């Protein structure tokens, strides 16, 4: 019954990820083959000889000698009969209300094969990458399930298609926004169904842009078109009936970087002043809060939400000065919540990439994460707590282990490592709070691993502290009420009592010195050294470069000892 099943992805993105996590942890083998070239792919599977293959993320026909070789079965982001590339980016342009997935065979023509599994939802008005990440990917992996059940049944038939309809691949005529005709819904909803790729193209300030991560204001009302404010480097921009924050942008060229607004625009915004609001103020209306701090019933709640997850040195001592601010608060907790779609990736490699000095912007990155878990860790008199609403990853996962708990919504994908990445060594004192959760053995093993784990598979071993909740929301309010419960027992004030002891003493203090000057010298040597892997390995990653290969981490068909 533990089936050998081959993924076929573009990448190895957020759902392949969690299909992978969801049937390995099943006890079936998944390997994988990225699209390099449809000869690659051919090889791949008769290599492997997959008893299925599934195509979480595609971008070009599977050859017709694999998928009539072997039971192939593709995603496609929509409910069944629809058909084309861009499935939800023209469900939120034409304003659906309910979408799907469909899980289809593979066949000769695009998104033409028989049905296996399907689920619909309702729509949100969010982000393209937020429906993505949450909808799609829990009924993907519905599906997903339930065709394995059905294809080890043996009998199972699949329903053509009837109704159908094509979208094409969307031209960004259509995205492009224009302040003085699109009202604010209407800018959203061009940037939403573009975010995170490709982007809404745009004129700012007379620059080609492309826009993303777009926020409805409803304050400063201005004139359709002018930069009315900078707030955290992001821009507000005046449209026909009031104004949108746009924290992202990206020239219009090939292989430009995505940049804080302020950092693409730049010189043109000499004269836009500075319009801040400080994570702790109460406000009216709607507005761009990247950071917000608030208290309920003895708890400081800090939300960052640092676009992708990806934390720049300035975003950094952003969320150092927030915790520093709620550490002399009346609260016995501070918890950490990232945001709705990632806790944390750890380093934004974009602004390294950007920087005049990449190596000097990686030091002063991974300083600034590094002065965030140290102000975290010491912390002698409350309780902290990391609450992982979505996905983490490299620096990320190991900033949530520095809080006294961990715990996770169900479905989040951890990535506790770095060796992807051209073999970081990571700081963020995984060296101190790895061997403390789960020992040395254990330890290294994990950083070891280069594919996903969940977080369920990270609490049974013992990386993380609970897993609870199917959607943020419900994440938030077990969490809060588990938190609240503990801080008012007594075993709070005996544990505070033994941290107090210890996280004063010098010898804890000289061990965790230790623990930061020998990851930073690792690192440094990783920055600096005459291995520029890591250095490599970014400017592809930043600049969106193709695979030309599948890494036998990922293939394991495309290893030695295989038979
Ligand atoms: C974006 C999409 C294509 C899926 O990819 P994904 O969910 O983003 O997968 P990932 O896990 O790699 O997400 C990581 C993101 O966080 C960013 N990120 C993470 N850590 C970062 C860091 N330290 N520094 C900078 N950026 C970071 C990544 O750059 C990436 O963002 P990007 O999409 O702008 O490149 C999805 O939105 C979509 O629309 N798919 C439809 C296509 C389809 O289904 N076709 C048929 C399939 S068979
Ligand atoms: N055997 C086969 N292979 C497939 C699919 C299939 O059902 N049958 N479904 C694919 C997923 N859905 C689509 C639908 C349309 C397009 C498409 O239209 N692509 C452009 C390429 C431009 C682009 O990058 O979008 C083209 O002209 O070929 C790509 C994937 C995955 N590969």
């Amino acid at each position: 019954s533990h089936m050998r099943i081959l993924f076929l992805s573009y990448r190895f993105n957020s759902l392949s990820q969690r299909l992978y996590c969801e049937l390995t942890e099943r006890e079936h083998e998944v390997s994988v083959e990225l699209d390099v070239h449809p000869d690659l792919t051919v090889e791949a599977a008769e290599l492997y000889k997959p008893d299925l293959i599934i195509a979480p993320f595609l971008k070009r026909k599977i050859p017709q000698e694999v998928w009539k070789k072997y039971k192939t079965l593709i995603i496609h982001p929509g409910p069944p009969g629809d058909r084309g590339p861009n499935a939800l980016d023209w469900a939120i342009m034409k304003g659906e209300r309910i979408w799907g997935v469909t899980l289809l065979e593979a066949s000769e023509e695009y998104d033409a094969g028989d049905v296996w599994a399907y689920r619909t939802f309702p729509m949100r008005f969010a982000r393209k990458a937020s429906i993505y990440r949450n909808e799609v990917t829990e009924g993907v992996v519905e599906c997903v399930l339930e065709a394995l059940e059905n294809f080890e049944r043996g009998d199972f038939k699949p329903t053509p298609q009837k109704e159908h309809w094509w979208n094409p691949k969307m031209e960004q005529e259509l995205r492009r926004v224009d302040w003085e005709q699109d009202d604010t819904k209407t800018v959203l909803r061009k940037v939403y169904a573009s975010d995170s790729q490709p982007g809404a193209s745009s004129k700012v300030l007379g620059k080609e842009v492309l826009l993303f991560n777009a926020y409805p204001e409803e304050e400063l009302k201005g004139k359709p078109g002018e930069v009315l404010a900078l707030r955290d480097e992001a821009v507000c921009i005046g449209t026909r009936d009031g104004a949108v924050w746009i924290t992202h942008m990206r020239e219009r060229k090939k292989e430009s970087i995505k940049l804080p607004s302020a950092r693409v625009l730049g010189e043109f915004l000499k004269g836009v002043k500075e319009d801040p609001i400080k994570p702790w103020e109460k406000v009216d209306f709607k507005t761009y809060r990247e950071i917000l701090y608030e208290e309920e019933d003895g708890i400081g709640f800090i939300h960052f939400n640092f676009y992708n997850g990806a934390m720049s040195t300035e975003q950094c001592y952003r969320l150092l000065e927030t915790i520093k601010y709620a550490k002399k608060r009346p609260v016995k907790a501070i918890v950490l919540l990232g945001s709705e779609d990632f806790f944390s990736n750890g380093m934004n490699l974009n602004t390294i990439e950007n920087a005049e000095s990449p190596a000097d912007e990686s030091w002063r990155n991974i300083n600034a994460i590094d002065d965030v878990c140290e102000e975290i860790l010491k912390t002698p008199d409350k309780l902290t707590v990391a609450g992982m609403q979505g996905n983490a990853g490299f620096g990320g996962v190991f900033l949530a282990l520095t809080c006294d708990l961990v715990f996770a919504r169900e479905g989040v994908v951890l990535n506790p490592h770095y060796k992807n990445f051209g073999n970081l060594y990571g700081s963020e004192f995984w060296t101190y709070t790895l061997p403390k959760r789960v020992g040395w053995e254990k330890g290294k093993e994990v950083m070891e691993n280069r594919m996903p784990i969940s977080s369920k598979k990270a609490f049974e071993i013992g990386l993380i502290d609970g897993v609870f909740g199917k959607t943020p929301k419900e994440f938030r309010q077990r969490l809060k009420e588990r938190i609240k419960n503990f801080i008012n027992s007594k075993d709070f004030y005996e544990f505070i009592e033994k941290k107090k002891k210890e996280r004063t003493s010098g010898e804890w203090l000289e061990e965790i010195q230790k623990c930061r000057e020998h990851e930073l010298e690792k690192m440094k040597l990783n920055f600096y050294g005459f291995d520029t892997s890591y250095h490599i390995a970014r400017y592809y990653f930043v600049r969106r470069k193709p695979h030309f290969r599948t890494p036998p981490y990922l293939a394991i068909h495309r290893r030695l000892k295989f038979s």
